[PDB]
């Protein structure tokens, strides 16, 4: 577990709301963080998750958490993947590319042998200290709901230590 | 992650309703299996979530899934807790015993400088594939009912590829 | 350069006309083959290059030549790729996800701090030995019919040495 | 055996009269010390010595000697088995909890595939020293007299 | 490949226009340069490709292009060859002579096995940095037409990112 | 420590009873042992903690416990103790001579720098395993009585485990 | 020096009369041979050595003894070399080209950073032993007539021991 | 051999003439010395090769010579051999003990699975230099006149060079 | 020191009486030998050594004692030293040529920096055991006559321990 | 091959008319240098080519060239062989001595199973460099005159 431990330093290219980004992990600091992965866009498994993540996405904003969603595939992908998916279109956060899998491998969350991350999802704080991990196979999915549950937790002990 | 892993072999005392039984991986084959992981007894972290598991403990056993608990204490000291805690009391499931931490790290779950293990959940389907893991810091509680709703969505799709 | 090596075994999934295919070095072998990789899909890039190869397409399966495209996108990618692209949308070759670079790192060809392939292209003859190789950096266009007449003169010195 | 060399640095939470408390090698310096060591709390195994040691601990303290009992088990775990059974109630020096085996590993004495520390003592003098030591199968009790009467002489050729 | 890589420190001998010229790395710098490799002098091959490279010579050099032949023979060799075949007399670049095959190593180019150089042309830039990469099979021939049109398009970049 | 570990083989010369014999790990199988180690002989300490053994040797003869006395003395050098010391005299078991250390290095009780045994008592029941083991200081007495109180208790939890 | 040792195994090509041979080590097995290097065709030094060598080589022949001239030119260099100079015209012997290098470090006579052989001269027997060894530096002439008297008294000397 | 190189140091206790000393290779500088190995004290082998050092010792104090015999026994024990032997008891060189080996070890001398050193005689000039070495089994005698007849030899060769 | 060591195998020439023997370890298998050995013939040193051992030879083979004088010259310098001087003329026992250093440095006895065997006397038993062993300065001489007092004192011990 | 490297530094004893010398590399520093190895003193094969050599010498000192001779033989033992023998009491250059083998080595020059060196001549300039290298087996023979020849023709090369 990559739990209590401090994220890796990163620099990848992203999609978020018609344009492209850069984003490394000084974009996190000082910040709430989610960290969204999932297999590949584009498959046929319809992304429920994602679009979930994307409607809680106003609160979350208020809470001051960022949320970034990852997968290897390149943020030309995520802007034609956002074009063409109704569910994909109403994300307004950043969607991260990581064609070398560097981010993916920081969170120890590559499958080696299909080149794609595993569906997992990591909150992390303004110092870059996870906090929490949630992982599942492609059957059983994650709730968005209980995401919100968990950074509210983690933001409630961070002040009452 | 371990996720989509077979569990590792394992042998462990444990305390079970009034007595102290071994445990070893072939207890677990042929059914569904949580392994709940905290750090340790007696602190005075209201143990809320072994509690919640209890409580839900019953249901779970309708749905063919054991519930092992874990720490690197003894089993003696589970015995002592449970003799101690009116929420411990209600336990009716394995309480594994793991001084060596052999079984937590094969987990990959010991916070190494501490000696505990971490606050992680693993579900384990029958033929020993770790299907869900859900991790959190000290401060964020697992939630019992989002646990039942895992496993359900994991035995369905078991049943329905 | 690998000029005169027998290509590397390899097992990939690929877009072809409305399907996904698996390709393999067997597919290749009694055949003459193209590997022409290119570094992402969905590119500001106006694939030009891909479609120069698709207006030749009838003319190289007359040589008995088959053409596989190649990057580290996945083939789900190349459907939608194909889809809106009215460019990308002649190619009737298969186009070949490679997202855990292996095909890639047989050729030599990625570019390690991308995770891409460079824009390369190699001609295999029947027995698999590599007889000619082009790359180029991403300003400089690759000429399908400069690759015609290589094809070309590389089977007539397999006519007569 | 570790006779003669110089205790190791460590780092570890007690319990000790009704609270929590760190204790490093630093606290032992300029001090005599016993290192206690035993394999678990709440074992079936009635404690008689640690509770003899407990006896005999205002003469001790009469010495300038420091008591430290170590297990593996956390100082949670010693709090509670403080306050159940009567016979450990009477323990007023500190408990230390060891759950990484470092300071039980420090006195190479870990049974490594119980996870649980053996039945030692360490004499331990003012320099960190190790002066006396004695170990015993799960059976042999360890006698606490006996311990008193090798740190007075300990204390003689200190000043001889 | 060797693409997008900067040329490596060198220093061979050369015959240019019946003197003997010592040329370092230092020549290139501030340059275009085309490396353009051959196997061996006075073989059994129609030296096509040499004299073809030499017609298209003086339009090369108003590009600011400049142009070295490189073998594993002697530059003794080379001034031999120059007057012997009426095809190798027209050549008017410098002909590089690399016995010691370091020159060839650099380019990652020597058949080990018999001590000669592949059939591969270099383009490269003033900055050192590789631009261009073709490799051949003895048969089939490499075009000095399409040479330029690269070097036309790889000039055209430099100034037009 | 060496505690529950079985005792390694070894062959060394001793000194016992006006003869000299060889012993060998093989003589200490089926019986109680206590190997007692010492730094040297003719040393400046009067040897009370080898005569205060002796003293005890009948008793522990009777519970079926053999005596090994070991330091990295030779076998010549404990006869000649033997016939020097009054103390000494009246040892009726082996004193094994170990010039090599390896018998002393087995229970890991060389001061390397000095070249002689640690001051430490081991316990070894009739399976070759370490039952109790004590090592003090050159200040620092082993107590007889106190060793015979561990013997007596460790073949009691022998015959009456838990 | 290589005195009194078995030459190592070679497979070289070479020109001999107007063709192309391959000589190997087991063209040497039962016969005596000379190996004659020299650094290079076509140089500025007028092959004095060489022409003398072929003239005594009627003679050399009635003594059964081969000749073998080596550097590390190609067969090709050697037969334009005996087409253009008249003194190396008359050479009837074989000459063996060796780009590779690999015959002329097997007599460890490799000037190692100039990718040429020194001017050496070995004397080998029927079994494959080296029974005489010469080397000068440029200015020192190897006189034939020497090498004859060499031959014949090695020759002695396995007849009469 | 280590014939002609310089010793190495070196400090042990040692017995001489009723007095606990220490020896170290310091003591040997601008001495001539020789150091006389045997294997153990109170041994079956009669002391005939000390005694007969012994006897020579006037002579050789006479000549600048020191003697120092060593064996891997301590000092403890050599002071005991030297009051109950009437012929180690007329020694009055320094008998040196070396239970950890490490001087033999520097002579190369010890018997490694014996614990005991060699029967071996070594002459040191006084810049440390080893000049003569001589070596035997436990049955063939060192005769200590021949010692001598080499310790002036090596004297007269060092102040007449050639 | 190599005292009760066994001799290693070795193989020398040797001069004895007028003939060129080899010496071998066999040759001292089942007898007493004394292996002499000495730094330089034709030096300086007068050969006192070798002549008292040459005065007592008769006596030492009368016990079936055979000597051996070693030094790092070949067995032809023994031979003429054996001609010239007055002294070395009385030796009839085999004087071993040691221009390897082979028999030297199996017996330890090597001065590295001269290339000369030290002043040392070696007594061996029959089956190979190094009984007695004598190093000297070059001042001192070794006295032969106390050599044949161990050599019997050797011969008594072997037969009554 | 050496040919054409820098020779090493070594420092041997030698015969010299008469007496013991000691050379070494700078005795070669400026001058022209032959070393001359050979197996053995005293060996049944006749030296008849030290004696060539010798009877050259003159015009070798006139050409401002130095011979030494070298072997694994002591210098001690070259001094015998001087006497005892017609050929070589001819000699007037050096006879090195190198029982280490350190200068045959240097050479490349030492068969390793026999402690000899090889029948090996090798001609040296002022600058310490190797020219000319010439070896042979026991039966084939080393003629003077044409070390002369490539001597002078070095000699040549060397002002051109
Ligand atoms: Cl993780
Ligand atoms: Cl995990
Ligand atoms: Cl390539
Ligand atoms: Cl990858
Ligand atoms: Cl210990
Ligand atoms: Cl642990
Ligand atoms: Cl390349
Ligand atoms: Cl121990
Ligand atoms: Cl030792
Ligand atoms: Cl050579
Ligand atoms: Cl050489
Ligand atoms: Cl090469
Ligand atoms: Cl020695
Ligand atoms: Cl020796």
């Amino acid at each position: 577990s990559l739990i209590n431990t401090k994220i890796k330093p990163f620099k990848n290219q992203a999609f978020k709301n018609g344009e492209f980004i850069e984003v490394t992990e000084k974009d996190t600091e000082g910040r709430w963080s989610v960290f969204f992965f999932y297999p590949a866009d584009f498959a046929f498994v319809c992304p429920t998750e994602l679009g979930d993540v994307a409607d809680h996405y106003e609160e979350l904003q208020k809470l001051g958490v960022d949320v970034y969603s990852v997968s290897t595939d390149t943020h030309f992908t995520h802007k034609a993947w956002h074009s063409s998916s109704e569910t994909i279109a109403k994300i307004k956060y950043a969607m991260i590319g990581d064609p070398t899998g560097a981010l993916t491998r920081n969170f120890d969350n590559m499958r080696e042998d299909e080149g794609l991350a595993d569906r997992a999802t990591f909150v992390v704080d303004p110092q870059g200290i996870i906090q929490a991990i949630e992982v599942t196979a492609e059957g059983i999915g994650r709730d968005a709901s209980d995401l919100l549950r968990k950074i509210k937790a983690a933001q409630y002990v961070a002040a009452h230590p």
